[PDB]
DNA sequence: TCACGCTGCGTGA
DNA sequence: TCACGCTGCGTGA
């Protein structure tokens, strides 16, 4: 595997494959927060985030989507992951939201979609997790819910294509990429003989 | 295998079962809320009850202990909390009440978690434990404002923190269950 | 379906 | 240690 706080893509695993569940996911080293949307330690940067239609906001239009982050019920602060994503935006962290001069030279955060997202995105899979590829922060501000969030605008940056495109989808068949499902789970599963 | 709703004890689970996860202890039926501290429905009762710590409102002294409700913001007997109160042997009393006769509850298995240990010796050290048959000798609101519960040990079987109880374990191997495949993989994950 | 809840765990700090 | 949190499930409704 590779170091926890390392940038980037996780070699071997491409743009487009599937895991069933965020423990998969997590082993994998895309994402390994089991639970948290972000991952990242406020002295360095974000290192991936998971979109799972949290926010009623946080429109989602592909190489394009909106995010907040955590905290709170009251005030969201910059620090710990909100202070971990800002800080890959190619501009000094600012408390009052920045832009990016040259977004490319952000730090890369690494991205996938869950089904839960579908309650607010066309471009969520039906299914389980999917690695959407990489993205960087161009933009952050706060806003008001009546309390105060952090937003972010991210912008995919990626050299393989968008998993719901016409060329995503032939690299999408063309790799053999399918649903993985952990280890005996759905042998298991199969085994619904319960008492009746 | 009983139903869903069914009072008392589950046949084939003698007291002192042990299960690590709370996945196996509603794969039992002792206990089949996966999170929740009370299985019950609000016009048939309550079916069983896990001490975890959850509430800084609670007394455990094993053989009865004091027990509260669902909720930084005021409880009502409504839901799981108007499920316990019908257990007690009296009708039912939105500024609480007392059975008389309290052994002809309706009776409520409860399982101890290991995280009752803080504030009670009668906690198990690891995983989750069957305790046997309590019953709702009285319940009360107490002040922010919560619904308490007092809960008295009737279960002809003796309890697993006594010698009696001890004895039964060791005799009917009852060992700490795990599932399937977890001390493999996590023996592999211990040494990395 | 819908919302809830005495979980349970890897990681930041 | 504790803080944190875009899990996941069965459950009543």
């Amino acid at each position: 595997i590779v170091p926890a706080n390392h940038f980037g893509p996780i070699p071997g695993v491409p743009v487009g494959t599937m895991w069933r569940f965020r423990v998969q996911v997590s082993e994998s080293g895309v994402h390994r927060p089991h639970v948290a949307g972000i991952h990242g330690r406020s002295n360095d940067g974000a290192y991936s985030l998971v979109l799972a239609g949290g926010y009623e906001d946080d429109v989602d239009n592909g190489n394009y989507f909106t995010y907040t982050g955590s905290g709170g019920s009251s005030d969201q602060k910059l620090t710990n992951n909100n202070r971990a994503l800002a800080l890959n935006c190619h501009s000094p962290i600012n408390e009052k939201g920045a832009e990016a001069e040259d977004w490319r030279q952000g730090k890369p955060v690494r991205v996938v979609r869950n089904m839960k997202g579908g309650k607010h995105s066309k471009y969520a899979p039906a299914e389980g997790n999917r690695y959407d590829g990489i993205y960087k922060v161009v933009k952050y501000w706060p806003e008001r819910s009546g309390f105060l969030v952090w937003r972010y605008l991210l912008r995919r940056d990626d050299t393989e294509p968008e998993p719901w495109t016409r060329e995503g989808k032939d690299r999408t068949r063309q790799l053999g990429l399918t649903m993985q499902y952990p280890e005996g789970y759905l042998e298991a599963l199969a085994n619904k003989e319960k008492s009746r």
